[PDB]
């Protein structure tokens, strides 16, 4: 199995998933002098129906948020896409202390945290299953969180985890829009690349937010307080899950500004 300690992680997981090598992985560093403005982007476009939140889920690594993906009643539209993308989950990703976290670096800043919402593409396939593997399944916002102020849109997130404090622990969470988590404006980067872990597809059209949203010292703890072991066994902090940068391999960059 896999994960984030010495033995496990990310400079292994090229053993068993050799896509880890590829030429579409992420994340990446982006720098700012080399990217392009690309002026037939569109503005990203988010329409979430509250009634779609499900279930939040311990998965070990992290926790995930997930939403019922059976109609488009909350999609992502607009950006790069021509295609409508339908909401199926978030979550998030943090490091050990408060100097790294973030997935994503920008121009070699390492942020404390970073929030993925993740969709899939219903205009050309019928399940997340069959949309993962293609090279235009799955398209992800991510937003770096940096450490800060207390962020209030957190809360009902933070007040959800001692419920679900150790592996395979669920529990219903309803009634929550997760575009109450994006920051004000929507002006992003975007770049073809992967999923950040096992299985490293490299299906993902990523979108990533200029602007940063807060977080604060305590509510990183939070997450670092989930624990990795099923109940019962010796207690094993989430200390991390973020994966390092890897080579851009020539893709590009684009800028929606
Ligand atoms: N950090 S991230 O890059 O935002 C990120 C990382 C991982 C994921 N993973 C995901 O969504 N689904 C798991 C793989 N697809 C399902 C699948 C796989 C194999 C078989 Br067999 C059947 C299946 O149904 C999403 C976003
Ligand atoms: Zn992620």
């Amino acid at each position: 199995d896999w994960g984030y300690d010495d033995k496990n992680g990310p400079e292994q997981w090229s053993k068993l998933y050799p896509i880890a090598n590829g030429n579409n992985q992420s994340p990446v560093d982006i720098k700012t002098s080399e990217t392009k403005h690309d002026t037939s982007l569109k503005p990203i476009s988010v329409s979430y129906n509250p009634a779609t939140a499900k279930e939040i889920i311990n998965v070990g690594h992290s926790f995930h948020v997930n939403f019922e993906d059976n109609d488009n009643r909350s999609v992502l539209k607009g950006g790069p896409f021509s295609d409508s993308y339908r909401l199926f989950q978030f979550h998030f990703h943090w490091g050990s202390t408060n100097e790294h976290g973030s997935e994503h670096t920008v121009d070699g800043v390492k942020y404390s945290a970073e929030l993925h919402v993740a969709h899939w593409n219903s205009a050309k396939y019928s399940s997340l299953a069959e949309a993962a593997s293609k090279a235009d399944g799955l398209a992800v916002i991510g937003v770096l969180m940096k450490v800060g102020e207390a962020n209030p849109k957190l809360q009902k997130v933070l007040d959800a985890l001692q419920a679900i404090k150790t592996k395979g622990k669920r529990a219903p969470f309803t009634n929550f829009d997760p575009s109450t988590l994006l920051p004000s404006s929507l002006d992003f980067w975007t770049y073809p690349g992967s999923l950040t872990h096992p299985p490293l597809y490299e299906s993902v059209t990523w979108i990533i937010c200029k602007e940063s949203i807060s977080v604060s010292s305590e509510q990183l703890a939070q997450f670092r307080s989930l624990l990795s072991n099923v109940e019962g066994d010796n207690a094993v902090p989430m200390q991390h899950n973020n994966r390092p940068t890897q080579p851009l391999k020539g893709r590009t960059v684009r800028a929606s500004f």
